[PDB]
């Protein structure tokens, strides 16, 4: 959890929309089973992609305002932003290999 940015509804604009470069945002909640499975994978990816990608999390129970702005209707949802704009998204459980495939297809 040492390389994961903690987001809130209040900080989302500064931390995500005003960040330079690429940021992967995980929308999650404690009641979401697949969210728990992907959490350690996100730590691995935050290290492996350090320098090319920042990884962030937003808990939708505690910060319920942001997900509706992206039409998010299921979790986990991963949003990949580049320079403040969504480039690609993924909904649902995925393996480490699927996550790396998603990132490699969207990051140089
Ligand atoms: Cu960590
Ligand atoms: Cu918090």
């Amino acid at each position: 959890s040492d390389k994961i940015i903690h987001l809130t509804d209040d900080s989302f604009d500064t931390d995500v929309l005003k960040a330079d470069g690429a940021i992967l945002v995980d929308f999650w909640a404690e009641w979401c089973g697949p969210c728990k499975m992907i959490a350690p994978i996100l730590d691995e990816i935050a290290d492996e992609y350090q320098g090319k990608l920042t990884v962030a999390k937003l808990n939708i129970d505690q910060n319920p305002g942001t997900a509706p702005k992206y039409g998010i209707r299921g979790i986990p949802t991963l949003l990949l932003f580049k320079n403040g704009e969504v480039a690609a998204t993924k909904v649902g459980a995925l393996s480490k290999g699927q996550l790396k495939g998603f990132l490699d297809a969207n990051l140089a």
